[PDB]
């Protein structure tokens, strides 16, 4: 979907880029044959000088051929004269197709990784900026206990740092190509040429290939991408809840005057939808693993959708989420005020416990708290004021003692130690 | 589904086992508080002596409570007298639930890993046993070039060895628990107690938790399990094709006389179906990542299906596939004979190339080969015999030269080097 | 997951129930052969008298057999004397297995359909109860324009009425059985027997079967169930939002005093999670369609999870959602008050339009409205009051004219027309 | 993926086509207001004359707007003079967007439905062509009992006829539009306008809409499409098996001489892969149902992939499968010869039964049949010949009686009855 495509990534997935990768692979193989003394000196440099990418010519030949790599080999053959004898020498089409897709998934992976590290840098900056900003923790959508907004963002940071390590592992998993010929056993092209040719490309040889590179590698890479997307979805759902009219704690960046009451979290709603497409790609990638014998080509039509679409969608997601967190407005005063929306009832467990500590049993303290909690809920007077006027409370706790149970500081006392876990 | 449950694994997922894990977690926390001097000496040893698992009592209390951990804490409270003051001290229910599920997924992971390493040992033994057994490589279900059956099995070995490393990484990802209280910020239980208590359990502290352990860890573990399952599905589909009546190259082990013509690959068809359920669990696990704020409990009902079912299904798959490969009959003579099903036409590319090497151009050689190939296909006479009687061939190649193009040895010459990549 | 299992539905999926369905199919077949004069008069009644379900016996035989239907046939054979010659005569195992699963899915469908009609009845009652209750319509989680809460609930009613029709069609789709023998062509059991036997069971003959009933029927049924579930998820997500502390418009029923500030929408979170499982079953059901030739048994292991689990889960969801909507508290006064949370800005488009109607151009009216909207947003004074004090407004519109733009009755004027579409 | 796009279907999903549908919806609305006397006579005709689709202009405005429908409305407004007062009057953006997607999915549905009926016609022709052609029925990939190839193809016909009915129902489900304004309650555009406008477009009014048309309709449509696709996958997997070198019963059409031994079922492998994508779109479509309140826009990004891609992919699958089945080669002599691959053992159950009929018990007959089956399996001599030479057989059955058990006509006797169920 062109509206989500962004440079560097979208340049990777053009037809010109694909043919440039197929020629890269073929020239690494001729270079390796030549370096081993198997083809005459000078061949690689002459093919490098004569072989040009002409998409229109390859596509025209493919109309006759109906086989894309064969048409490319014939098209290049037409430019390189007698050196065609040593071009594509012993290879099967998937030696070029799969090695070029490893090049592409490695490159897309590095683009993704750089953008994810930038996202982590933005999340660290924002978590530290609001490290001591109080906000109400919410469980089941219901106010629970105070916490820090910085710590909420640090949770996102921690997840994206896990996803950096996962994406480095997925890049390693797809760093394998194959130059092993028709059914993967080097009958027609030597394993010495594979090892040398793939090392020139920055790739490793599949230790055993068939006609193709085994598709559990690609399924691992795309499952990884979907987990990164789902972490971004988690952040986007949070911002959507926090921008709702009854909450008003954050506002995603927008246009660039606008109506104050109509600021909608559209970017984060879009990111949530794109996470659904990233996880939709996992199942067909897993179904591609069980190819018949030394291969069938059912995976090729799936991968024409999934390789360019999963990588471009996730790149859009990361860059977009980065700008959201970097530039979102954070309404600190409103966060603080929202702790007091229930008029002190967030501190009810501390009051209950103090009433037990001062002698009473769970059920007696419970009934005092519940009675004052119901009066608070149904009126304008705050919980502390009801408790201060309660005679049973007045006999058990001093006013200073009671008031210190309403301190937000109780809840934020260990925030530093949690941040210190990341200054590793 | 009880018919696929197998000891050790099925013992992990009983109600008794779950309550034993919840008590394990609670006693690690009291031990840590006591070791830090926060609760009186002697408490842990007295709760360890008095706290017993009584499933019927906890379940009865839960009918009143409607909250499973609270009923367990109340039930244990009823056995431990005054030491109940220091039991579950400052914890939220998910500190026990999620830490106990980390214990369970770690243990299930180790059971899985041991069985997968055993599977790799069986695949190595079988790949080496048939290292030099010739068989026809097949692409698109169509005979391609000769290869070795051992090398086909080594391909399965290579995949299961990748899955050993992946499953070690997934065990590490789920080795994190949390003892951080209501919204994950240690307001009510110190981070020193979490770190000590989790180290007694063999777990690490989530560096930042909310009320729960972040669910991208569980999605990573279950995506890993589905990729292992899909690798087993790949082996099972291969055995199903190879047992078909027209192929008869392998036969999965059976009953224990049976009718020779009615041996069906039922075990491998069952394994293919169970792979569909393992990949079905990935999507709902990915959808569980985006919990609202500091948690909602939507994931808990999914995980009641997925945690016990994914781990028990994959364990059944691994153990079962191990017995299949260990005991399957491998019909070496039939594999060899099947190379000659097309009467020599597997060697047609070598014949074509030789005719070009001896002067002719691609299209002339092609037409000689195609004409003799069509006569072969439509008759009982073999390709070599047609070629020996062809006058154009007779002028270009000696009979010895022609006959050596029909050598299977050409295709198997690099098998050792591929096996040597695994003697690392 | 036993915890979500509920009578009648759970009674359908026991081992006893399965063998009772297998016996029902066999007795329908003997009845049909007998009515066609192909077996002696009296056989069916005798087998009916003698054939008892003994689960322990069938299981013990199946340990020897390893084939469930064969063990059942042998076990019944041991009870029926010389009538065993006429029992299971000409049948293949899937004639019994697939016809009995059609019985099961038809009966589960009818249980589901009656519960869903009851859910519709509850939704109609609740939508009419709050037919004219004002509430704020919300788009992107942001207040948009007033509407009625009864209209919101009528949208749920409308969806569940579509799901009643869809479930009726899904029942029809699975109302097909097969009594056609080994490869579905009546070589061993006559088509007149199938037609008669299935008519006694309330089923139609698959017009052409293989060894099995084609699995697109089961995938259509399960796809249908997942859509019903997602409709319940939509309702559950709405109640979760409306129960949040900042909104407080509805509260799901609970326990049965409780703390007023800690009412969590746990049932609706559980329903959201169960909908993820219902949609997870669709993929494996679609993968089961492409069986090899006249069948493979890969689907059987999947359907052992999916058939009982999809039907029991959805029945739990429907019954549970019905009780939620039936007994939820609806806070009408809070709904009305939340319309004024933005202090009149929900009527800003009417003000804008009136200013244009009284001469001004879009941009001039926008600037007046935006200026007064910003003042409102950042203060305590209401929008109407800023407009009444604005000199440009005062020259264009009377106070009566301005004030009638703040009327909720403008937004509810076509509620009755919408409800009439669903009447008699 | 442009490579699978085919006219008419691809013409539906261009930007030009989208804006032409948006204009059609707007003109239906102006026509309805005009026919109800709410806007002046002649407006609709003038707007129709003046409103031109200028994709470059709308895109340029949308760079400023960032809202696609608003930019279209502004662009048209610049062409229609004072009639802009009456254009888009009272509408919300999704009144246009969702009604236009209903137009699109209805038209794509009708394109699909006509191609699927044509596919049924081809399947009926081919099933009748081979109505009595003998072939071996295969269960678990193992030869079972003879049947007819026409019956196999009639099973595909039967499935595609079920899919015709399902696609008709899916078209009806998406035949709903909405012209109900911001939160779906007609505050700003009257219900009589919606009813009239949608009737001009061939659509019905959603009986209760929110800001959007409810997304269970789209999920039902896409679920339906995925089931059609899996039926095509079933056919493609069958042709792949039958084209394998060991079977050689069918060959898909190809290029247009080719090598006889290297005909690969590449089209059917591609169809298998495209069915994986069709089922991958179901999950995200089901996840789009649970939109927040009166809508969020998370579905819009998903539907930008799924609507054009699901409909174009399935149309490519149907047209392509139709040409495969129309032009595939069917090797009748090979089908007949493959029945005798096991040298008569396909009739072993008839022999077993005859031996029991002539007195013997199940176990005695089993042992005679198994002994002669094993001899057959391990030699060149046929089963009938071993039975004719067996002394226990010779005492129980005449040669004529034995020989008539090897008659294929026993297995095909009810083919005509099955085809009659589908006649006139």
């Amino acid at each position: 979907v062109e509206r989500y495509s962004l440079s560097p990534m979208k340049d990777l997935w053009t037809e010109e880029a694909k043919y440039r990768r197929w020629l890269e692979v073929e020239l690494a193989v001729t270079r390796a044959y030549e370096e081993l003394g198997m083809i005459p000196k000078g061949v690689t440099e002459r093919i490098r000088n004569n072989a040009k990418i002409d998409v229109e010519l390859f596509k025209k030949i493919e109309e006759k051929t109906n086989h894309d790599v064969v048409a490319f080999v014939e098209g290049i053959g037409s430019m390189i004269g007698e050196d065609s004898r040593f071009f594509h020498y012993g290879l099967t089409s998937s030696d070029v197709l799969d090695t070029a897709n490893s090049l592409a998934l490695v490159e897309a992976g590095k683009i993704l990784l750089e953008s994810l590290k930038e996202f982590c840098d933005v999340l660290w900056e924002v978590a530290n900026r609001y490290k001591h900003t109080p906000t109400i923790g919410r469980t089941h959508g219901v106010h629970a206990e105070p916490t820090s907004f910085g710590l909420k963002v640090l949770g996102w940071y921690s997840e994206m740092k896990r996803n950096v390590q996962r994406l480095e592992r997925a890049i390693e998993e797809v760093s394998y190509g194959k130059i092993s010929g028709a059914v993967g056993n080097y009958a027609n092209v030597p394993p010495e040429v594979e090892e040398k040719a793939l090392s020139y490309l920055g790739l490793k040889p599949e230790p055993v290939s068939t006609q193709v590179v085994p598709r559990d590698r690609h399924a691992f890479y795309l499952s990884t991408l979907a987990i990164v997307a789902a972490g971004i979805e988690r952040i986007a759902v949070e911002i959507r809840h926090l921008q709702r009219t009854e909450v008003l704690e954050v506002e995603e960046p927008f246009r660039k005057s606008a109506m104050p009451h109509k600021k909608n979290p559209i970017t984060c709603e879009r990111l949530t939808g794109l996470s659904r497409m990233m996880r939709a790609y996992v199942d067909p990638s897993l179904e591609n693993i069980a190819l018949w014998h030394e291969r069938d080509i059912s995976h090729s039509s799936v991968e024409r959708y999934v390789f360019p679409d999963a990588t471009q969608t996730l790149y859009y997601m990361i860059v977009t989420a980065t700008n959201v967190v970097r530039n979102m407005k954070v309404n600190e005063e409103r966060m603080k005020k929202n702790i007091d929306l229930t008029k002190g009832l967030v501190f009810s467990q501390r009051v209950l416990l103090k009433l037990i500590e001062k002698g009473l049993t769970r059920k007696e303290a419970y009934d005092i708290v519940q009675r004052n909690a119901l009066k608070t809920w149904n009126s304008e007077k705050h919980f502390l004021e009801y408790l201060l006027e309660d005679e049973e409370v007045k006999k058990l706790v001093t006013k200073e003692e009671l008031e210190e149970l309403f301190d937000i500081s109780y809840y934020l006392k260990h925030v530093d130690h949690i941040f210190e876990r990341f200054e590793k």
